[PDB]
């Protein structure tokens, strides 16, 4: 059951991404703008940061909370929940696995109506699906890190205050051998390259960072040396499910869309509606959407409970939920024929938009991978 | 949440499942055998009947209970599982629209560990997917019906000591035309037919039955004359589920051989478990097994509700689940190569079985027309 | 076999897909250009009007060849291929339905280089898949004929000299109400509305027309008058293996990026073209690709050959080649990872273009309709 | 273009299937019976061994024409096709492998009339993907081979007078360590084991044979020591196409009884063809089955050329038209509803003799693997 804090808290969601989000949705790709509006809306209203601790001044609302906010930003504006996906993802390293100095140090700033923004940099031009070949490197110097190396497709990496980086403590060590560091927004050595142009999920920001001879406090480090995959891994088994949610309210949405097409559409003498393809296409839509909903809310409730099961249900929700926003965004554009490949209808967008979630959190091939293991090697 | 009562119905059902059903499933598929063993089993374990009310003797388990033993048995004979689903589906109408005076007089014989069986006959060679097309017809004549006519596909029909039979009391009153009798064995006039020969789920009895000048009392209708048609479109909205946990348990049953197969089977020097492509098939087959579960169960949960959704989402569960089973199960037949397609290794059996789940209980045309009017016209 | 004279007009598009149309295709797209240089290109080469015949002074290249130059461009440009089939598709009406003095008067002028251009304008905001639903109106008055109404989606619309308007004639005769008539560009009461704004094949023009009070000499009809719409419905015969022909391109030009980015993506110590899911992913595409760039070559001998067949086998090809557009697309920018998402990398484009051809030339739910009726009511 | 002696073959066989074989596949299937009476048909035909060369007293009627052959006899019979399929298969390593001497002394028994039977042994308990892991050894002892070993899954492996076995003369060698036989019916140490049961194409023999102290003359061996796995993976390459062939078959045979079947059945007052989703089903199954035929037919034409894109078109091809045989025949079991499910309509042992295609003549995961190769490895 929700408890009343979590029913007021997707009550209020719902009026906002009805009233605030969805009639930005279409500038917000037009003109590829960050969400500013909603950052700053979100502040306001304590959505922004739904997962940090009440400790330092957090709402620490759990992830299937998070999961339904996703869901509901999904149907209106896929950016607009990727700003919720990368600023939770930002900071789960540190909540999960900082010692309680780090935690105090750098999660106090995001506390109550707080606007500043995190991002995590592990992904690098040899390091997509294999991880483990990144080639960022921290090296020990006294009380600092020298931190040389580089990452690409970092959402909000050019305008995050903090940045959660993934490097190589000791190369020899493999999976051993990576350690996770804060690097704070203004530290010399830290540099921006380009904002990548993207095909969907145009209203975000996607960076390159470099690190050139970039010193970081050596107490900046999250957890101990050589931890830093296993932090990774952990934060990936949480996004997953992030991502799994957001591709439910794409799939949602564009359902939605769809529906009072065939309702309003007449051919035939009739709505389209009337006619048995219709239904089926519809009907076939509308099952995916509620199987992969049912699946990512399973998911999300075993991670909030810490069970082992979490790993392998974010996954097959995570794969579901992608190809279910690809599928159900593909046909929703069809179900609107002409009108549905135009910029003016939105479900063009959201089917853009949709391609993103089978890729980003790690590919659906990878996340076969890691259920297929998970079942076979138990 | 699950009762302690239902915790420990499901329990036993597991392990009679595997202790006693599974072992004699290989044997019933060759032998075609009616599955007299488990029919008498399930009578003195409470199992047989666990729809029947309280009030007449039953354990009044509720559709949810009955969805989670219908996996159980699925998984490891769904000709077993198919004895349930046709014992609860034929006294469903009796319970569900019987006056008091007719559900004493014929549900009683029913309590306890009574092994006395029910059927549903309804469809005709006119008559399929059109059930409005039914031919059969009941003339009141003083205090009888006589009831002329015929039906096919009659799971049990042969057997059964109470049927209810669909007919015609007003042809030209058409969804408005149609009552339902109960019919006992050894009436006068009530004539079997042949016993059709079947691709899977041989361990059952598919009749025929013709009904010749068949006098039944004219206190054996069910409700009032013409309330025959929501009578049974009722029963179908029910029943629906029930195939639906049927399949989920096939697909479950597939995947579990299909899962010890790639563990033990060793090509290439390694079991196949290791072969990336035999990890994203099992990946699949899980992930579409797991979707089918929760949109099964959350049906039943409906039903049990008295939710208006519950036609919905079991109209969702049903094409979803025994779509799922044929996938799975051709999938299962697939991880097993040469020894997947013997007769001794089950799953070729399993395969045969989960194509009847996109037939009966209504076509998988027939549902998906149901769940897109009940989307596109709320 | 190929003929001579085809063989090198093939080897003649190939070399000028390659060098003159791939590197024009990013900024076609981004810009949204109408692609004039293409345009001038082809009418100097002989290719902007392969189907105009020897008669007029054109190069009368047939059905297969026009279907192996569009698999060509559409290799490279979608939208440069869209130019050549709304070019053929402009001017088919004419040649195939025209008096011997009115295909003099109108085909006269694409002789040789010329550079005009033709459009086909059936389509209406209430006539998208009911085309016998078009509102257009045409009223003879002495000399001339009144036509009012409007279009929409007209490709080329607003830049055609020659315009080909279907419009009742008699809106009491349904089917055989239906009129053709040449229309030209700069006739009073033609009205140009807006260039809408696509998801993709962004390098074209799609206009809305406005006939208000336009009138046309009443020698500008083509036929006799109540027979438009079986010449509209014999040139979408033609223009469904046009559209077939080009996703079969865009399919294959998305392949090639896929094929390329697995051997030169290293991921795991070696290419990606080393794992067994990768080579699995371009084993489907590929036969995809193949099995309709098949069916949609023998559509097109069918159609050069007159074979009542074409029908069938045109209806087919266009469904099959345009979801495996679709598929291949989006399976494409997965094989590029996050890198195929990036707008620099052509095939997120290759998606966005493959999205219309299951949409235009009749959506595939005519289509499948189409094939369905052939095969049923033969 | 085909030949008339190919057209006057074809007009044959097509007579023989609808006339001879298809009133018998009933039978053939219930009773599990080897076609004994279309072996000796086809033998006074000149239809048992289509590819025995001129030379030996053959036929000698190339790829192409067997294709086409087992397209017919698949529509109606897909276990006397794969007589035809198995008995083609055991002559293939003695055409191409064999001395001039070996060619003589075994493929002149083949000649004209004659009734005698061949088998392929290379598949093992031990080695089915992985060929390379087969345990049968041969050591050269003066005159004679001493063959030691086991094979199953042996089509007319029981009762072949010629076997083709595979073995290792160097297991050290590995890929060139394999050597292949001619082992005659009668041989002391040639045991035969069980006729395993399966769950479709019944009416066959698929046999486990045992080599004990097996003694062969020396000059039996087909080429060289150590040649034996170019020489089963040139045989296979051929083999794929055929089984490709007969799935074509399968899918059209069962595609004809779902089409006839739309037309005579009635429900909701017309035949069931006039329902648009049984029009999009027989569209689909039409359009995949047209495809697979036709990439059969060209990879049959490209092993005829002696053409190296062989390989990649009939892997292409055998994928593809098994998956469509498993899709449409379990789509016509749909569409004839319930009567679809009973034994006596022919459709559901279609549907369980299309699922051996997608195992035999080496998995769809193998070919799937074979063509990504060839695409990412030319
Ligand atoms: C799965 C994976 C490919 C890694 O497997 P390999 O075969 O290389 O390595 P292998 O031999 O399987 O494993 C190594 C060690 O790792 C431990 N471990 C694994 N999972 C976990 C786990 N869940 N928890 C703890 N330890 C784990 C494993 O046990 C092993 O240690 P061991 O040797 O046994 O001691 C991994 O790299 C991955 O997943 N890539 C997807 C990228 C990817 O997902 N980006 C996402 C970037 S972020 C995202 O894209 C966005 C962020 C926010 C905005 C939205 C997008
Ligand atoms: C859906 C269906 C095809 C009927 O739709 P049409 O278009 O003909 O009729 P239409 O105009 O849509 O409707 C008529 C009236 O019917 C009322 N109603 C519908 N659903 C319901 C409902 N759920 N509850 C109450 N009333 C209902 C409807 O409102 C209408 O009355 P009205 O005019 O409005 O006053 C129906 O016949 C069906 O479903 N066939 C599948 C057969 C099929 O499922 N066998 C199963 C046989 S049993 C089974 O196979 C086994 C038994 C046990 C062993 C396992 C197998
Ligand atoms: C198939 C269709 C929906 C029409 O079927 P209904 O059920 O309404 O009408 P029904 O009762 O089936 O039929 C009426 C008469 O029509 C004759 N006929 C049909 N096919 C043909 C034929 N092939 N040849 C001659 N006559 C035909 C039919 O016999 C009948 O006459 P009858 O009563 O028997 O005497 C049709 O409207 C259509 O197809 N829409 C797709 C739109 C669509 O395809 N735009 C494309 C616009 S152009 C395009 O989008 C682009 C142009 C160039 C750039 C690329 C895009
Ligand atoms: C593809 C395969 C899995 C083999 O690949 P691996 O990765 O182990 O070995 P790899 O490293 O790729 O290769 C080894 C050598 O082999 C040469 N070669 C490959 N293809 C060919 C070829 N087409 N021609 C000549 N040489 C070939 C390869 O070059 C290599 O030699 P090299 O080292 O380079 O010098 C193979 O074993 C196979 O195919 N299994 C399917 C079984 C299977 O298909 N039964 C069918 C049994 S019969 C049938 O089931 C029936 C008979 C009649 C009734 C119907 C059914
Ligand atoms: C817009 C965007 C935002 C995202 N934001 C973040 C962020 O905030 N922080 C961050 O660190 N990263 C981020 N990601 C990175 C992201 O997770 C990846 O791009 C993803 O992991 C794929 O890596 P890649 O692009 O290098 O593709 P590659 O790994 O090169 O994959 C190419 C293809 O090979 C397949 N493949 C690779 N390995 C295997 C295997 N072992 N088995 C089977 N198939 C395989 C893949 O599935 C894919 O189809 C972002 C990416 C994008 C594009
Ligand atoms: C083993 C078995 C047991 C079952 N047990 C019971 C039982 O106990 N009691 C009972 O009364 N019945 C029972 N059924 C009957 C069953 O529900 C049906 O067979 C089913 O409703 C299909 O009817 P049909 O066989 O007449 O097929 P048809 O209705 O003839 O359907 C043929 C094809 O047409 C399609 N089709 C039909 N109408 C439409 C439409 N409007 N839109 C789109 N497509 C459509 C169908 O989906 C199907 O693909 C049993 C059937 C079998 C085979
Ligand atoms: C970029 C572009 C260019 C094209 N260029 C040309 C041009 O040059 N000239 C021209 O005249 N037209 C042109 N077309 C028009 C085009 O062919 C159509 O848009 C198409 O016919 C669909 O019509 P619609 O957009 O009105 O969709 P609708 O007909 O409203 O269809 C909406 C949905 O309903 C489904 N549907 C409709 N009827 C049925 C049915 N009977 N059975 C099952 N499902 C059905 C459709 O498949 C679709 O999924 C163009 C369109 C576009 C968008
Ligand atoms: C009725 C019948 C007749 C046939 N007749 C002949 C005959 O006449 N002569 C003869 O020699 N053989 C014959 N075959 C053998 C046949 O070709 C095989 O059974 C087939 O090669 C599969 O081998 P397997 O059964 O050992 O399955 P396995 O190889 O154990 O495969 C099990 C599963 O693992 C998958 N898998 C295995 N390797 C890989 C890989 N590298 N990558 C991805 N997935 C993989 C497979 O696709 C399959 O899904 C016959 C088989 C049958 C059942």
């Amino acid at each position: 059951h929700l408890t009343e804090e979590q029913k007021l808290t997707l009550d209020m969601v719902r009026d906002v991404a009805t009233r605030e989000i969805a009639p930005r949705a279409l500038e917000l790709d037009e003109k590829s703008l960050f969400p500013e509006y909603a950052r700053d809306l979100f502040a306001k209203l304590g959505l922004l940061n739904p997962l940090l601790p009440a400790a330092y001044g957090g709402t620490e609302m759990g992830v299937l909370t998070l999961a339904l906010i996703l869901e509901e930003l999904g149907r209106v504006c896929a950016s607009t929940a990727l700003l919720l996906i990368a600023q939770t993802d930002g900071m789960l390293p540190i909540i999960h696995g900082g010692s309680p100095e780090l935690k105090e140090r750098y999660l106090r700033r995001f506390a109550g109506e707080s606007t500043l923004l995190t991002a995590l940099a592990a992904t690098e031009p040899a390091a997509g699906s294999d991880l483990l070949a990144m080639k960022t490197r921290a090296v020990r110097q006294g009380d600092k890190y020298v931190i040389n190396g580089q990452k690409c497709f970092i959402t909000n990496g050019s305008v995050a205050d903090v940045i959660v980086v993934y490097a190589y403590t000791d190369p020899e060590k493999g999976s051993k051998g990576i350690s996770a560091f804060v690097v704070e927004k203004g530290t010399p050595g830290l540099v921006y390259g380009r904002n990548e142009s993207k095909m969907g999920m145009r209203g975000s920001i996607n960076s390159e960072l470099f690190f050139e001879n970039m010193e970081v406090p050596a107490e900046n480090i999250i957890g101990a040396e050589g931890t830093g995959f296993a932090n990774l891994m952990q934060t990936l088994s949480t996004n997953r499910v992030f991502c799994a949610a957001q591709a439910v309210g794409i799939a949602q949405g564009a359902l939605d869309i769809a529906v009072r097409h065939t309702q309003d559409r007449v051919q035939f003498g009739k709505p389209i509606a009337h006619l048995a393809p219709v239904q089926f296409m519809v009907a076939d839509m509308a099952t995916a959407v509620e199987a992969s909903r049912l699946l990512t809310r399973k998911a999300a409730e075993l991670l909030d409970d810490g069970d082992k099961k979490a790993v392998l249900y974010g996954s097959m929700a995570k794969t579901m939920a992608s190809d279910t926003a690809m599928r159900v965004t593909t046909d929703a554009v069809q179900v609107l024929g002409g009108s549905g490949y135009m910029k003016e209808n939105g479900v063009e967008r959201m089917m853009r938009d949709a391609k993103l979630t089978q890729i980003y959190t790690g590919t659906n091939q990878i996340t076969r991978m890691v259920t297929g293991r998970a079942l076979l090697f138990p």
